C-alpha cells in the first residue's frame, strides 16, 4: 500500500542516515576479518578455501595437522593474499578472534558477566548454548544440564538487575514488561534420533527434556524460545511447542520460531494462530527468514522433493513483511519478536506496528550478537527495545557457528553485503520487496529425447508429510489381508503349479506365514527356457522403442502401487519403512533409466566417413538370460537385472531368492499389467540344490545375470564358461558379488557427520547390503573420541520389528542368516574386543544384536570375510598410509568411504582406495541410478555397473552392416561423407 | 591477357553460331524426357530409376520384374504419372532408351547402320559392347568380335565414297582419314589387369591388342586405344607406347587422354616429348573423363590423393589448355576433339584457326545418340564429325545407358544446363578459367586435443612407379638380414634360451629366416613378474602420455612400412598388397586406440544433483596375456597389445611360432617409442610347455586371444578358474573362427560378384577368419555364376607371394598344408570338384586353389573352418533357403550378399546375423573405425577390435562420489540442477 510503503522507505532512510556510514566489523577493510571477507567476496575459490578451512580449524589440534592444512588450503606463503610457525600463529589468532566476535563467552560465569555488561549498555539478551550435534543420550543430557546450570546462575543474578528503561509497565521488568532471563533451545539437540519417520517418539523424547528446562525457566519467571531447525523436523518441533504450551496454558513466556522462507509458513502461521484462539492460549513467535536455505534446496533436489523454501530472495522478504503484519494484527494473542538485520524489514515492522497502534509490550527486536553492529545501535536509538541472541560455550561448535555467520554476511543476496560491501543504492535496498518479487519473477520468466522427459530418480518417501506417515500402517494392514496364498511358477504367460511348496515367513515374526511358494524342478526350468527361446525371435525383432515402452508401463504400474509394494517388503524380508520404499523407487528408476538407455542405444549409428560406403553399427540381444536374484534388494535388483535383459531384446528365466519369492511375483504382476508378450519373462523360483546348476549349465542359456555371494558367483562363472553340445554362444556373465567395505575416519574428520553415517552404513537394514560398511578404519589420534561417540549413539538405537518405525534395525533375513552371523560375532569377539552388543527383543524373531568389535586387524577373519549382518569391525590405523593399506587389504573392492577434510588425503584416496564406488564425507550405501552406477572388480564382480551408461551393452552384441552404395559408377552423397 | 579477351570474343561468337545452328532425354513429351525430368527434380527418384535400369537386364522372369518394380517404385499409386501393364510399360521404354545409344545388336546390323550414317555425312569409330572380361575365354570372345567386325568392314569399305572434303584422296574421309576406325577397351583384353603385376598386365593386353592392330593395318584402318579408370592408366599408356614402336611407320593409332586427371598436363607433355624422341607420330583423343564419381570415391576410400579435379570448370579449363597444347603440336600429334560441350568445341575451333592448324590434323567426335543438334550443328559448322558407335548385346547396352543418363542429367552437365535449365548463353560460353577462379574463391569460405582426426593409413598404390619398385628392393634388403637368433624380451632385456625353433619361408622352406628362442615356464613367470612390477607406475601414468607412446610407435611403423611388409612376404607368404595392408592396419590400431584412450581418459561427471559430485572413469586390470595369430602377424598382434597397453595394463605377448620375427617387430616399435621396461614383454614359447601356464597364472587379469575356436574355448574354460592369490576374475577378449558365406541372389551383378567372391575366398590363400568359404548361389543364376567363377579361377596362378604375378601361394606351414589337404579330400567325397588349380613343382607348402560344388549344410566342409583355399559352393532353391543356409553353422563372423533387391537386402540386414555383414562387395578387409570387427556365437565373445566399444573391455569403471556440502554450503557446479 503506497502510503504505508512511503512511510517505511522514509523510516528506512532515517535509519541509514543515523548509521553515519559505519560498517560492521566484517566489512571493515582496515581489519583482518574485513580483508578476509573482502577477498572471499571477490574470489569464489578463496571463499570456498577460507570457509572450509574455518570449518576444519577446530580439529587441527597438532602443529603438523595445522601446518599441513594451511599449505593444502591456501598454498605456499608466496602465493597467499597479502593480508595473510609464525603463519600458524597469525592465522590461529585471527580466526579465534573472529569467532569470539559472535560468542558471549566460553563458560557460564563468563557468559553471565558479559550479558550484564550488555545490559549496562542497554541491550537485553536471549542466551543459547553452543554444542556439537547431539549423538547420544549422554550428549542430550549434557546439553540439557548446561541450560539448567545457566538458569541457576541467572536466577542468582537477575534480582540485582534493574529493568531496562521502557515507556511504561513494571520497573522490575525489561522495558516495563519483558522477563529479564530469556533462553533459546535447539530441540533436536535434545534427542539424537529425532526423525519424522518415528514422529511420536521424536516429539515425546524432545518434549520430555524441553519440559525439564521449561519448569526451571518458569521457576524464575523467564522466557523460553523453542528455535526452529531444518525442514525435516519442522512439524515435530511445532508439535513439541503446542504440547508444552497446553501443559502450561497460563504461562505466557513461551515462544516458537517460524521461518518466512518456507512456502509452508503462511499456512503454518495461520494454523498456529487459529490453534491458539481455539485453545484460548496466547503465544509468542520469533519470525526469522531462515538459516538453512542452501541446505534445504540441495536436500530437496537430491531426493526429488519439492523445494520447501522460496528461491528468489525477495520472496522471503515479502513473505516476512506479510507474516509480520499478520502477527501484529493478532497482537492480542501473539507476541512478536522481529528477528532480522535487514533495515527494510525492520522499518516495515516498525511502521506497521505504529499504524496498527500495537502496544510496545507486544513486539521487540532481536539481532545476532556480534553482527550488523550499526543496525543493532540504530535499533536501540529508534525502537529502544533490542535483544541480542547470545551463544556461549565451547570453541569447537563456536567455529561451526562462525562459518554460518560468515556465509550469512557474505552471501550475494545478503542485505548486509549489499548495504556495506557493494554500496547498493538506498532506494533499491528499501523498495517494497513485493515490487522486487514481480520484477524478478518476470525476468525469471525467460531436456529429454524422443518425446520423453529426461531421467530423474523417483521421489523418496517423505515423512515430513502426514499422509506418507499414515500410509505405511494402512498398507501393512492391507497386506495382512492378502496372506496365505500359494504362488505358482509363471511360464509362457501361464501359471504352472508344482507340488513342492516352501513357506515364506516374516523374519521379525516367523510364526506369521506370508504364503507358500511352488518350486520348479529341472523339468519346469527347462520348460521356461524353451518358452523364452521360442519367444526370443519375435521379441528380438521388436523395435527397441516398443520394448522400452513396456518398461515405462511397468514403471507406471509400480508407481501406482508404491506403498503397497513397500509394505510387502517390510513384512517378507524385514525392511524398515524407508528401506522398503527406497527398494521400490530404485526398481522404478531402473525401469525408467534402462528404457531411456535402450532408446539411446537402439538407433543404428553410421561409423566411418568414406563415401560410396555406409557402415552401420548397432546392437543385438543374445538369447535367453538366466536372472538369479538376491533377497536383500528383492524388487530393485531383480527388476534391474530382469528389465535390462528384457529391454535389450533377451528373454528371461528368473529365479528369485526363496525368502523373497513374493516380491519376485511382483515382477510377474508388473510385467503382466504392462502387457509384456508371453515367454519374454518367466518366473521359476526353485531349490538351488535341485535346479541351480541345471539353469546355469543349460545349452540354450546365453547370458547369466547374478547378484549374491562370491562363492556362488565364482561357481557360476566357472560352470558357465564350458560350451556344451548345441550351445549357441559363449555365456556372458553379469555379476555383482560381495564386499568387505571400509570407511576411513581421518584425524580431521567432522565426527558430527562421520558417526551417524558410519552407524547407518553399518547397521541400516541390519547390515544386509553388499555395500554395507563392515570395517571402520580410524586414525590413531581420533580413535578414542570417535568410538566413544559411535558406541554412545548405537546405545540409543533400538532393535525390533521393522513394521515399528521406532526401531533402527530388526531381524536378519532367516534362521540360517541368524546362525551364520552369530557365529561370526563369536569369532570376532575372540579376535578383537566387544565394544557394544545391543539388547534384542525376547521371544520369536531372527534377531542378531547390533554389534561393534574393536581391536580388529587386517589378518583377522572378521576383517576379511563378508558377514552380511550387523557386526562392525573397528580398526585402529597408526597413520593415513596404513589406513589406506588396510582399506585395500581384502580381496574385495565394492564400496568404500572416507571422512576427511584434507585435500591431500582425499586425493590419495581417490587415486589409491580402488573400490568400485568410493564415497567422500557421506555414507557408503544407498547408490542411486545414474548418479552412482554400482559395481566393482576384484572379487566383488566382473566390472559391470548397474544403473550406469555402460550396463545395457553387456546384454547385447554389436553388429556392423557395410554396404557398397556405388552402382555403375555412381553413389548417393550422404550428409556425413568425406567429400569434395 | 588482352589477347585472351579477343580470342574469347571469337569463341563466344562461335558458340552462338552453334546455338543458332541448333536432345531426346530433355524432350518432356517423350516418356524418357518425363522420367529424366523427374529424376532431375527428385534425387531420391533419380537414384531409384538409375539403379532400376542397372538391375533391369537381370530381371529375366515375370516375378523378378514385377517385384523389383514394386520395390524400386512402390505401389502403382506411390509411383508418379508417367508410370502386368507396368512390366510392359517399363520394358519397352527402357529398351527403347538403350537402343538410342547403340548402332545395332549384331555386326551385320551395325555395319548396315554405319553405312546409313555415312550417307548422312557422318564418320564413325566402332566399339564393341561387352560385360566385364572375367576370363581368357571372355577376352578371346571380345578380341574375336573385333576381328569379325574388321573382316565385315574390310569387304564393305571399297564400296564407300570418302566423305566430302576440301581436297586430297576421294577414297579417304574428307580427303585424308581412314574409313575404318575402331576403339578398344584395353582391360577388356585381360581379366587380371592390375598394376600390382604391371609387366604381366601390359604384355597380356599388348598381345591381344597387337592381334587386333595387325588386322586393322591390313585394311589401312585406325585403332584407338580407349582410356579407362585411373587404376590402369599407366598400363594403358605403356601398351600404346610399345605397340606404336613395334609399328613406328604406321600413323593410324590413337590413345585417349582424360583432361579431368591432374596427371594429364604432365602425361600429355611426356607423351609428346616421347614421340619427338622416338621420331614417331601419334593421335590423341582428348576427353574430359568418364569415371569422375568413381575415382573420387575410390581415392577417399583408400586415403589416396583424389586423381581428378573436383570443380567441374577445372576439367573444362584443363581441356581447353590441353587441346591448345596438342594443336600447337599438330605436326606430330593428330587431334580428335571429343566433347558435347559447345564452349569446348568452339574453343577448339577458334584455337585451331588461331594456330593455323591444317584440317587434316583435327576432327570432332561425339557419342552416338547424344547431342544431336551439336552433331547437327557441328557437322554444318565444323564439317568433320565422327560418331562413337557401340554395338552388341543389350545386357552391357543397359549399363552403357545408365552412364549416358548419368552424364546427361548431372547437375554440372553442359547439356542439362543448356536445355532443361534455360541458362544464360553468356554463362555457358564463359571462359572456364574465369569460372574456375570464381568457384575457387567461393570455396575459400575436426580433431581433438590438438590431434588430427583419425584417418586410415593410405593403402599401397601400385599406379605409382615408386611403390611398384619398393617391394622387390625391400624384399632384397630383408634377405641381407636373415640368419639371426631372436631372443625373449623381458623387462627391457634380451634373454636367450637354449631351445631354438627355425622360422622358414612357406613358399620356399629351405630358406630359413632365423631362429627363435623359446620361453620355458620359468621365463614366462619372469615376464609376468616384470609386467606386474611395472604395472603400478604404468597404471598411474596419464592416459594422454600412454597414448603418446602409441603415436610414437605408429610413426616408427609408418617410416618402416615397406620394410615391415617385406618381412611378411617372406615369413608368412603374404602377397604384396596383403602384407602392406597388414602393416597399415597395425598403424591404424595405434592411431585409433591412442585417440580412444584420450577420449575415455577424462573422468566424466554423472548425475546432476547439487551438493554432490559423481565422477565415473576407468582403471586398467593388470597383466594381460596376449596370444597372437600368424595370419595377421603385425596387425592383430599390435591391435591387441596396444589396446591393453594404452589402457594402462602391462603385456606378456606370445607370438605364433611361424611369425615370431613379425612379433619381434613389436619389440622394435615399442622400444623405438621408448616404452617403459616391463610394460611389454616378448615370450615366444611352445604351447605344450607354457600355454596353460600362461593362461592359468594367478597374476594374469586379462587374456586377449585371436585364433582357432578349439584353442579359444579351452582358454575361456581354464581362465574362468580363480586361483589362490588371483586378484580378479579373468577378462576374455577373443576372436575365433568363422565359416563365412556370401549369398549370390538372382539379380546379382555378376561382373562384381565373381571377382569379389574369388578374392574373398582365395585372397592370402583363404587364411583369414573373415574369408569366404561358402558361396551360396540362387538356383536360377547358379550355372551362369559358377561358369564365370570357375573360368576366372582358371586364369589365376598359384605360386610364391614374392612374385606379384601370382594370385595366391603356399599356406602357412607343413601342418596347415596337411590339415587343409585332408579337408579338401573330405570335401571332394562330399561334393564334386569344380576347379582344382595346378601348383608349382618342388618345395613349398602349396595347396591348389580348390572349388567344390554340390555342398549342403550337413557336409563337414559346410561347417568346419578349413582356413585354406577351399571354397564350398552351395545351391539354394530360393532366397529364404539361402538365408537359412547362411545361418546354418555355429559361427557368425562375417558374411556377404550380392543383391540388388531392396526387400532381400532388408531381410539380410535383419536375419543374416553375422558380426560384419557386407553388401555388394567382398566380405574381407575390415578397416579400423569403418568396420569394427568381430562377432558372437562360436566366432567370439562380442568384442569388436577397431571400434568405439573395444578399449572398455581392457578396463573396469570406478565412480567417486563426493558430498560437497560443509556446514550448510556447497559450491554451485555448472551442470547442477539448480534454481
Ligand atoms: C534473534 C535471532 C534468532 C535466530 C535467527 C536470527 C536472529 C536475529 N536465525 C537466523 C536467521 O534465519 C537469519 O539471520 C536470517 O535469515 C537473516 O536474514 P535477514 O533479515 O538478517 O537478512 P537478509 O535480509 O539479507 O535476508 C537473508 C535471508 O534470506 C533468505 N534467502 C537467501 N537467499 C534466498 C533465496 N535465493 N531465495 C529465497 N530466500 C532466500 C535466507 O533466509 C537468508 O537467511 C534463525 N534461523 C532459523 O532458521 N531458526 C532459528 O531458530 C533462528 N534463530
Amino acid at each position: 500500500n503506497s502510503e504505508l510503503n512511503t512511510k517505511i522507505v522514509n523510516r528506512g532512510k532515517e535509519f541509514f542516515g543515523s548509521i553515519s556510514g559505519e560498517k560492521p566489523s566484517l566489512f571493515n577493510k582496515g581489519a583482518w576479518m574485513g580483508k578476509a571477507m573482502d577477498w572471499s567476496m571477490q574470489n569464489e575459490q578463496f571463499k570456498i578455501q577460507m570457509f572450509r578451512f574455518v570449518d576444519v580449524f577446530p580439529s587441527l589440534t597438532t602443529s603438523k595437522l595445522l601446518t599441513e592444512h594451511i599449505r593444502e588450503y591456501f598454498g605456499n606463503e608466496q602465493d597467499m593474499p597479502a593480508f595473510m610457525a609464525v603463519l600458524n600463529k597469525v592465522l590461529t589468532s585471527n580466526i579465534e578472534e573472529m569467532a569470539r566476535q559472535f560468542i558471549v563467552g566460553e563458560t557460564t560465569k563468563e557468559a553471565v558477566k558479559n550479558l550484564e555488561k550488555l545490559r549496562k549498555d542497554g541491550f537485553a539478551a536471549v542466551v543459547d548454548v553452543l554444542g556439537e550435534a547431539t549423538l547420544s543420550e549422554e550428549e542430550a543430557e549434557v546439553y540439557t544440564n548446561t541450560y539448567l546450570e545457566l538458569l541457576e546462575a541467572l536466577k542468582k543474578e537477575q534480582g540485582s538487575w534493574k529493568g531496562l528503561p521502557g515507556k511504561g509497565g513494571d520497573p522490575g521488568l525489561d522495558w516495563g514488561h519483558a522477563p529479564k532471563v530469556n533462553i533459546a533451545v535447539k530441540p533436536t539437540a535434545l534427542f539424537c534420533l529425532a526423525n519424522p519417520q518415528d514422529f511420536e517418539g521424536s516429539v515425546v523424547a524432545i518434549l520430555d527434556r524441553m519440559r525439564r528446562i521449561f519448569k526451571k525457566v518458569m521457576e524464575l519467571n523467564g522466557f523460553l524460545c523453542i528455535d526452529m531447525e531444518s525442514y525435516r523436523h519442522k512439524e515435530i518441533i511445532l508439535e513439541v511447542f503446542r504440547r508444552l504450551k497446553l501443559e502450561y496454558r497460563d504461562y505466557p513466556h513461551l515462544g516458537i520460531v517460524l521461518q518466512a522462507y518456507l512456502k509452508d509458513n503462511d499456512k503454518d502461521l495461520d494454523d498456529l494462530l487459529a490453534w491458539a484462539k481455539e485453545h484460548k492460549v496466547q503465544i509468542s513467535v520469533r519470525l526469522v527468514k531462515g538459516a538453512y536455505w542452501d541446505y534445504e534446496t540441495v536436500k530437496a533436489k537430491q531426493n526429488d522433493w519439492e523445494v520447501p523454501v522460496w528461491t528468489i530472495k525477495a520472496e522471503s522478504d515479502a513473505a516476512y513483511e506479510r507474516q509480520a503484519r499478520k502477527i501484529l494484527e493478532n497482537h492480542q494473542i501473539c507476541h512478536f519478536a522481529c528477528a532480522s538485520h535487514n533495515i527494510r524489514t525492520i522499518s516495515a515492522v516498525m511502521e506497521m506496528a505504529r499504524e496498527l497502534n500495537v502496544p510496545e509490550d507486544r513486539y521487540e527486536f532481536q539481532v545476532l550478537y556480534g553482527m550488523a553492529e550499526p543496525v543493532r545501535k540504530g535499533i536501540l536509538k529508534v525502537a529502544g527495545r533490542i535483544r541480542l541472541y547470545a551463544p556461549y560455550g565451547n570453541m569447537v561448535p563456536g567455529m561451526g557457528y562462525l562459518v554460518r555467520r560468515l556465509l550469512e554476511n557474505t552471501a550475494n543476496e545478503s542485505f548486509l553485503r549489499q548495504s556495506f560491501a557493494e554500496d547498493a543504492q538506498i532506494e533499491r535496498l528499501l523498495e517494497d520487496p513485493a515490487v522486487t518479487v514481480e520484477r524478478e519473477r518476470a525476468a525469471r520468466a525467460a531436456k529429454g529425447l524422443g518425446g520423453l522427459p529426461p531421467f530423474n530418480n523417483e521421489a523418496m518417501v517423505d515423512f515430513t508429510r502426514a499422509d506418507h506417515r499414515a500410509a505405511f500402517p494402512k498398507h501393512i494392514a492391507q497386506v495382512r489381508t492378502q496372506l496365505g496364498k500359494t504362488y505358482p511358477l509363471f511360464i509362457n504367460g501361464k501359471e504352472v503349479r508344482t507340488n513342492d511348496l516352501i513357506p515364506t515367513v516374516n523374519p521379525n515374526k516367523p510364526s506369521e506365514v506370508l504364503g507358500q511358494i511352488c518350486q520348479a524342478g529341472t523339468t519346469e526350468v527347462g520348460d521356461a527356457i524353451a518358452a523364452a527361446k521360442a519367444a526370443f525371435p519375435a521379441w528380438r525383432d521388436t523395435d527397441p522403442r516398443t520394448r522400452a515402452e513396456y518398461l515405462l508401463k511397468a514403471a507406471q504400474a509400480a508407481r501406482k502401487r508404491l506403498f503397497e509394494l513397500s509394505a510387502w517388503q517390510v513384512l517378507e524380508i524385514g525392511k524398515q519403512w524407508d528401506q522398503a520404499y527406497a527398494d521400490v523407487t530404485e526398481a522404478i528408476d531402473f525401469l525408467e533409466y534402462y528404457a531411456r538407455e535402450m532408446i539411446r542405444l537402439g538407433q543404428p549409428q553410421r561409423v566411418g566417413h568414406a563415401p560410396g560406403e555406409l557402415n552401420h553399427y548397432f546392437y543385438e540381444p543374445k538369447g535367453v538370460a538366466a536372472v538369479i536374484a538376491p533377497w536383500n534388494f528383492p524388487l530393485a535388483i531383480s527388476m534391474g537385472m530382469a528389465s535390462a535383459a528384457i529391454v535389450t531384446g533377451n528373454c528371461v528365466v528368473f529365479k528369485p531368492s526363496g525368502i523373497t519369492s513374493i516380491i519376485g511375483w511382483h515382477l510377474v504382476e508388473l510385467f503382466r499389467e504392462a502387457g509384456l508378450p508371453e515367454g519374454v519373462f518367466n518366473f521359476t523360483p526353485g531349490r538351488g540344490s535341485v535346479m541351480g546348476d541345471y539353469l546355469v549349465d543349460h545349452p540354450d542359456i546365453s547370458l547369466i545375470a547374478f547378484t549374491g555371494s562370491m562363492e556362488t558367483g565364482l561357481r557360476i562363472i566357472e560352470r558357465a564358461a564350458k560350451v556344451h553340445p548345441g550351445q549357441a554362444n559363449v555365456k556372458k556373465i553379469i555379476s555383482e558379488m560381495g564386499g568387505k567395505n571400509a570407511i576411513i575416519i581421518d584425524d580431521d574428520a567432522d565426527l558430527d557427520e562421520a558417526v551417524p553415517h558410519v552407524l547407518y552404513s553399518a547397521f541400516g537394514f541390519q547390515g544386509q547390503k553388499c555395500s554395507a560398511c563392515s570395517r571402520v578404519i580410524v586414525l590413531d589420534a581420533v580413535y578414542d573420541k570417535f568410538i566413544e561417540r559411535l558406541v554412545s549413539m548405537a546405545k540409543a538405537t533400538k532393535v525390533g520389528p521393522s513394521e515399528d518405525p521406532a526401531n533402527y534395525m530388526g531381524a536378519v533375513a532367516d534362521d540360517k542368516a541368524m546362525k551364520s552371523i552369530k557365529e561370526y560375532a563369536e569369532i570376532g569377539k575372540r579376535e578383537g574386543h566387544v565394544l557394544y552388543e545391543s539388547p534384542v527383543p525376547a521371544g520369536e524373531g531372527y534377531f542378531v544384536p547390533m554389534t561393534i568389535i574393536g581391536g580388529i586387524k587386517p589378518e583377522h577373519r572378521i576383517a576379511q570375510e563378508e558377514i552380511f549382518g550387523p557386526v562392525l569391525a573397528v580398526m585402529r590405523a597408526k597413520d593415513f598410509d596404513q589406513a589406506i593399506e588396510w582399506a585395500n587389504s581384502t580381496q574385495f573392492a565394492l564400496t568404500g568411504g572416507i571422512f576427511s577434510r584434507s585435500p591431500e588425503h582425499l586425493a590419495k584416496a581417490r587415486r589409491e582406495f580402488r573400490v568400485g564406488n568410493l564415497y567422500i564425507n557421506r555414507n557408503n550405501t544407498g547408490a542411486l541410478v545414474e548418479r552412482q552406477p554400482f559395481g566393482g572388480a576384484r572379487m566383488s564382480g566382473v566390472g559391470t555397473k548397474a544403473g550406469g551408461p555402460d550396463y545395457l551393452l553387456h546384454f547385447m552384441d554389436p553388429r556392423v552392416v557395410t554396404e557398397n552404395t556405388m552402382r555403375r559408377g555412381f553413389a548417393p552423397i550422404e550428409e556425413d561423407d568425406d567429400w569434395v
